[PDB]
């Protein structure tokens, strides 16, 4: 089974993100360096403090559910995804709830920017951020997918609303805007090359070595493609030194 | 074969650290921080500021060794090490190299703290490091490895010559001490836990999903295990959701 192949090959930093200190010191460095760029926020006047940030793997830790489908081979699957959801589980990203606590109340408002459905994994997700802690999960914070996964235009309505974002954390690079959502890893890099002043400081990241828009970024179509075809796309795309 | 089941765990993390301009956010994120921390740092008087960093997966890229593992089925080989570190294809981790200049031409000076083997893998380094455009590459900033792997003794003896290290740079925690060298991951994690402020201030982590002290960490006596104690040892660790 390709299936195997496939999720075998995630194990390793599967291990890393769910076992590992490092992981959390790097959870822990991005939201110490987020709070410092909340600190330090300048904000035009008659603008509100706005903090935006994605919620799975930022805030939200699924990483059972990658357990999942490592132990039964199953590649991701939307109908799965909702029960995962559903079954309230969602762990919390170090450092995530003591931040977003921290903004909320010294005068900041943090908004949920994220591709769980609007539909269906509101409650669900709602219901384990108030389980973890998170302050000020009222509907009014959320801005759960509709239609579009690009995340820009939700970024819009927030600054319609008389905010100014003064940083935005996410694992993915589309959690910043849509300057590279749906390209390739060349041009996903260059993106970071020409904004590498804003990382640690305006835009804050998180590891995430399971999935994200960088997997769709190894290959033209590659979540189009079969099994075959993506774990052939993964190896294609690996940098080998000759061994001489 | 078990050795192309242990390699091929490791896929998806190579991929994300050699592809994804997230890996690359993550390192100038780290760098951003590390430049901060080094312009507030207050050093005691008559001490010289000193920054530590290690060099595999913190300052130089190694991740053609790991893709040559992969396409080989390779388990990690002390003497396919060498001979890469002789290829003198090594690759400078983004930041590092703007970061390390920076420091050395502001009343500073790095150190390289590294368990490449001073015998053996000392001048395709520097040959390397200089390559790279790293300067203050002499002799004399480097603390490579004889016989210890433990780095707090070489972190004293830079505290003897009359400097006051400001930060320390790694992508391992046994890169910012000895307090959790040779441990297991809860007491890795408690590390991180007990330390949570440093991160992003003192202690600068750089992302590594392929290998390192975590790795060892997933079990008691991992290193000694054969590969299929290893992986057992690897999907032991998977938390994972019961699919309800
Ligand atoms: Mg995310
Ligand atoms: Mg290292």
């Amino acid at each position: 089974q390709a299936n195997m192949q496939l999720q075998q090959q995630a194990v390793l930093g599967l291990n890393w993100m769910q076992d590992s200190g490092e992981y959390k010191a790097l959870a822990y460095q991005a939201y110490n360096a987020a709070k410092v760029a909340f600190d330090h926020a300048k904000v035009a006047k008659g603008k509100k403090k706005a903090v935006v940030a994605d919620l799975d793997e930022t805030m939200l830790d699924n990483s059972p559910y990658a357990g999942w489908q490592v132990q039964n081979n199953k590649p991701f699957d939307g109908k799965d995804w909702t029960r995962w959801v559903d079954a309230r589980q969602s762990r919390a990203v170090p450092g995530a709830v003591e931040f977003n606590n921290y903004v909320n109340s010294h005068k900041g408002k943090v908004f949920y920017v994220t591709n769980r459905k609007d539909s269906s994994e509101k409650a669900g997700t709602i219901d384990d951020m108030k389980r973890l802690g998170f302050n000020g999960v009222e509907e009014s914070a959320f801005y759960l997918k509709k239609d579009k996964s690009a995340k820009a235009a939700r970024f819009a309505e927030i600054e319609k609303q008389g905010y100014e974002i003064v940083l935005y954390v996410g694992d993915n690079l589309d959690d910043f805007g849509n300057t590279v959502y749906g390209k390739l890893n060349a041009d996903r890099r260059a993106f970071v090359d020409q904004n590498q002043g804003k990382f640690g400081k305006t835009f804050i990241m998180l590891p995430n070595a399971n999935y994200g828009g960088w997997e769709g970024g190894l290959a033209e179509g590659y979540f189009k493609k079969d099994t075959q075809g993506q774990i052939k796309a993964r190896l294609d795309a690996v940098q080998a030194w000759d061994g001489k």
